[PDB]
């Protein structure tokens, strides 16, 4: 589940990066407009005053596009941190999942334990807790039955 | 003026490199809150002062670096408790055999 | 401990924010140099 969620997070991060690159392109276009107005004001409500005002306008629009690029960067970094945490958790679980499991044991576990959906991965530990409790209950119950049978045998 | 316009690229790149730390810190500061509140409401079930004393006089103190894994180290300590409560139950079994 | 985490992050966030603001100020200062040179050209 962690590896599948990691691939999903990679897709989300790719979407964020696709947005980020084109926002950078928009920023470049706005900087080109800024340079155009700067050179116009250097060349000349006169046309020079319009060049000044629209140079400031181009700088303001460039600032807005850079803020949008920063928002895209923040989304990309949030998803990147999510992916890094997912990889860390996946490797931590791999520390125990690497041990493998015999085919009979896998059959029994699959035929006795439920499964979780992709995004519901966090609740898998709720299943772990609940089934730990149930398994321990049954373990001690059978142990107590064995205890009374042993006492009767004595 | 050409040089001044050109040099802006390095500064913009460095600003982009810097933004990431602020993003990460905001993310962490927002994320810790849900765990904090859930833990607090779990604690709100309450303990009588005597119960608090009995629990604390044997259970370890925890710190920040163990906080991320506290949800598992806690279960390890619970395993430690139960692995001896089972021994106590076994001694009850042995003494019941002897008594019978 | 989560409250301690929250407080520590509250204390730490300001350093990264200050670094980001310093780089923003440097970018605006580069733009100021650009403006100084362009306005020098405006005179001639």
């Amino acid at each position: 589940l962690w590896r599948e969620k990691i691939n999903l997070l990679n897709a989300r991060l790719a979407e964020a990066q696709t947005s980020e690159e084109q926002l950078q392109s928009q920023l470049d276009l706005q900087k080109k407009v800024v340079s155009d107005h700067m050179q116009r004001y250097l060349q000349v409500d006169s046309d020079a005053s319009v060049a000044k005002a629209k140079l400031d306008e181009a700088q303001t629009i460039e600032s807005e596009l850079d803020k949008q690029l920063r928002a895209a960067n923040k989304v990309t970094c949030v998803l990147d941190t999510e992916l890094t945490l997912a990889r860390a958790a996946e490797r931590k679980a791999q520390q125990t999942a690497q041990q493998g499991m015999k085919e009979e044991e896998r059959e029994l576990s699959a035929s006795h334990f439920p499964v979780v959906t992709l995004e519901q991965l966090p609740d898998i530990r709720d299943l772990e807790r609940q089934h730990e409790r149930g398994i321990q209950h049954e373990i001690e119950r059978v142990k107590a039955e064995l205890h009374r049978l042993n006492i009767e045998l004595t």
